[PDB]
């Protein structure tokens, strides 16, 4: 009885409604501006030959379209036109966290990590609450807004192993919510040190290390608070049942923060 | 990379987690259930799903409901597939359906009461339309009262069915989107709340189809009893030209749906309780 129409428009030119006004990253992500509202979007134009592949993407689009949280990036539009799939999502002016680290040539401060951790955790907890796993949480997928806030995105064969949880590597089997928590732990170290743990190792050797080795730690413990190192121990726990949920982590003192000023200042340096 | 798990539990007995108290409607069977661990109240529907092709058809409706998050739309609390039954549990709305209240009390709603229901229902519908969902069966039987005096929109469930709420363009099979047909049905629902019965209720159902296709839009039986704001709101809903008929976004700007209080409905429930 209740019917939901498709989230991708058809037989309509995207550029009738959005002007491409530049390039943001090098596949290619574009910057677009709505011709009627002036709203800014990031746009991705993915080549969709296989109609079986379009259905595979449209699944990810449906999940994104149904999400409604301030710390998860919103889908503004989607089109199928002349065999391309355009995805337009809310523009996050501060850019990705990894790009900020590469531009400034510095890791984040603990104060900055703290804000990102708390907001990312709010996003993730909402996903988990709605039976969604992110699966690719890393610093490259955390975006800064302009007001100093985080939005979680997904920029896009086994792939890169650095953020993978031991139970996924060891194929230990109902749900994989905890794997996102592990990845959050790796992401925090990545923001503290620019690169994730084991970055210097061959990808095959990293799989071995994740399966066989003690959880990764910060390279220089004395530079960081006990709250932070403790928070890491809860995320980077190899026993899946001992590893904390996002709901438990929200009660941790490390994410008892109030101001987003560290991030406002970080993106004021980046803008200069 | 993002993955969504299924909204329906499997290999698990629903009655491990929910106790059936009693029955709510035998108008299918809707049950009243209470969570064994939280004490939360639900309405439960236990639908027989022999056909695996039918289960997929229901699971689609469950996904839409699970993704909705609005105060004026009924929330899915749980869903199970167990021993060939599909259990659907949704938030319990203690006041029941609007049509049943009118039939029990033997009176229509007042304009003040219609105004609250219209505004809240319009917030729900506008949210649906915004998210590319059409309700398709908007009638007074699908508007539920809460204890507090609010509305939640529900859906109780080659045959044609009943015609009274059908839009002219659907009857005349004129055709991309049918958002406007919900707006027409909203108009019919308002008259239904003003008069208990929908327009043309006294006519043969075939003659109702004829009337919808061929006649001037339906009107209130006694226009002098109702404000100009209300009748004007109706004219925007019950416009046979689909392009002239207002969207829910346009209707939200209408003065009829500026309301600051649900007190008319709280008082309606206080009459019913007496
Ligand atoms: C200021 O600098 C940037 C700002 C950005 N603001 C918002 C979005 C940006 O890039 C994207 C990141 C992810 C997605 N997509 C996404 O999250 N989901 C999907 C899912 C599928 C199948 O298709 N895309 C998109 Cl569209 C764009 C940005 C890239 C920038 O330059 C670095
Ligand atoms: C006090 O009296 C009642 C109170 C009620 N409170 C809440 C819900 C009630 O009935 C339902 C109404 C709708 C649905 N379902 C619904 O809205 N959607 C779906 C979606 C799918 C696939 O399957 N049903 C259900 Cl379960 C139950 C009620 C029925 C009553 O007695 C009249």
């Amino acid at each position: 009885s209740m019917k939901q129409y498709e989230h991708v428009k058809r037989d309509l030119n995207p550029e009738d409604f959005w002007e491409i006004i530049g390039e943001l990253g090098d596949g290619k992500v574009y910057k677009a501006q709505n011709k009627e509202t002036s709203v800014l979007a990031a746009a991705k134009v993915i080549d969709t030959k296989s109609e079986e592949e379009l259905e595979d993407y449209m699944v990810e689009i449906d999940i994104l379209a149904s999400c409604d949280h301030p710390n998860i990036v919103k889908l503004l539009d989607a089109f199928y036109y002349e065999n391309n799939l355009w995805i337009l999502i809310e523009f996050c002016a501060g850019g990705a966290v990894d790009a900020v680290m590469l531009e400034l040539e510095r890791p984040l401060t603990e104060s900055q990590i703290q804000v990102v951790c708390k907001q990312t955790l709010d996003a993730l907890n909402y996903l988990h609450d709605n039976k969604i796993i992110h699966r690719d949480l890393k610093a490259g997928n955390i975006l800064f807004t302009l007001d100093g806030d985080i939005k979680l995105a997904d920029f896009g064969f086994i792939g890169t192993p650095y953020w993978m949880a031991p139970e996924v590597v060891m194929c230990e089997t109902p749900y994989d919510y905890k794997a996102d928590v592990w990845s959050l732990g790796i992401t925090l170290i990545e923001m503290a040190e620019i690169e994730p743990p084991h970055h210097e190792l061959n990808p095959m050797r990293v799989l071995l290390k994740i399966a066989k080795s003690e959880p990764p730690t910060l390279a220089q413990p004395s530079r960081w608070s006990s709250n932070f190192k403790d928070f890491l121990k809860k995320c980077l726990e190899k026993n899946v049942d001992a590893r904390w949920t996002t709901s438990q982590l929200l009660q941790h003192p490390f994410v008892t923060v109030d101001s987003n000023k560290p991030i406002r200042e970080l993106i004021a340096e980046a803008k200069a």
